[PDB]
């Protein structure tokens, strides 16, 4: 993985993902995980079908908010270090998701809009 990308024209440095960049992830997206998962599916062969329905099956029950936080560990799981902020953030930016990128980036005002 390259060690910096290019984020609404800013150069960011990349990484793999982090346990806040997890907690921070599974505090925000709600029913929108099965929506990234898709996007990250298409670089990551252990999220393709059926291990969405797996991971739904598995924690369905335990809430959306454990839902979200068990997709990232199983991209890291899959994936190692190569599971990095750069692939997250570019399923985040698909799927609409533009704030929490910016969240995950450093790049969000804390005193800034409502999001
Ligand atoms: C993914 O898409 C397939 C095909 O429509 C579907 O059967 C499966 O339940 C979906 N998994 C989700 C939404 O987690």
């Amino acid at each position: 993985p390259a060690q910096t990308f290019l984020f609404q024209g800013q150069p960011v440095v990349n990484r793999p993902l982090s346990l806040k960049d997890q907690q921070t992830f599974a505090r925000s997206v709600g029913l929108k995980w099965r929506k990234v998962g898709r996007s990250l599916q298409r670089g990551c062969r252990a999220l393709r079908d059926p291990a969405l329905d797996s991971l739904a099956y598995e924690y369905e029950r335990e809430g959306l908010y454990e839902q979200a936080f068990q997709l990232l560990r199983r991209f890291v799981q899959a994936e190692g270090r190569r599971a990095t902020l750069q692939r997250l953030v570019e399923a985040l930016e698909e799927n609409e998701l533009t704030s929490l990128a910016e969240d995950l980036l450093g790049l969000t005002d804390p005193n800034g809009g409502l999001a």
